[PDB]
């Protein structure tokens, strides 16, 4: 059966973890935790489709790690995180773009930009803003909750049937 390879990218505390973790198991991981497996595994039904979801979870650029770039090359698709109520996370989604355009050697990789944190009411990043992004990419915008579920499913969806476009 098909395995889609996903990498889900962004800086620190945004919720990279709290949202693969959510999708994989359906529990909120409410606490930082600095010790997470990188690695899931999920058997799902994708548009009549039986598949294997294959995801890497990532560290934020400004941590050290010596997996990521293993993690970039192998990637299928890309979840780009910010988190709606963190300005600069927003700010820094062009370079993960550009680290992820470096690794692929192509403008045209199959990607998602995440608003995760929805359920926040301290938004400082309009969907406006997030959506004009994305469009500036060629890729879709979701907005995600890792918290109340809203949008998560969606955002791994989404990037699995962009990968399929590619
Ligand atoms: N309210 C709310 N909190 C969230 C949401 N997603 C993550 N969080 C919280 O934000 C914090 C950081 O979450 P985490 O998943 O570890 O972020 P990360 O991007 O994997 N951090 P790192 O890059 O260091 O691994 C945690 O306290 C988590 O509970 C969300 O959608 N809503
Ligand atoms: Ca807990
Ligand atoms: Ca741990
Ligand atoms: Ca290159
Ligand atoms: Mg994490
Ligand atoms: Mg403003």
């Amino acid at each position: 059966m098909t395995e889609y390879k996903l990498v889900v990218v962004g800086a620190g505390g945004v919720g990279k973890s709290a949202l693969t973790i959510q999708l994989i198991q359906n529990h909120f991981v409410d606490e930082y935790d600095p010790t997470i497996e990188d690695s899931y595994r999920k058997q799902v039904v994708i548009d009549g489709e039986t598949c294997l979801l294959d995801i890497l979870d990532t560290a934020g650029l400004e941590e050290y790690s010596a997996m990521r770039d293993q993690y970039m090359r192998t990637g299928e698709g890309f979840l780009c995180v910010f988190a709606i109520n963190n300005t600069k996370s927003f700010e820094d989604i062009h370079q993960y773009r550009e680290q992820i355009k470096r690794v692929k050697d192509s403008d045209d990789v199959p990607m998602v930009l995440v608003g995760n944190k929805c359920d926040l009411a301290a938004r400082t990043v309009e969907s406006r803003q997030a959506q004009d992004l994305a469009r500036s990419y060629g890729i879709p915008y979701i907005e995600t909750s890792a918290k109340t579920r809203q949008g998560v499913e969606d955002a791994f969806y989404t990037l699995v049937r962009e990968i399929r476009q590619h």
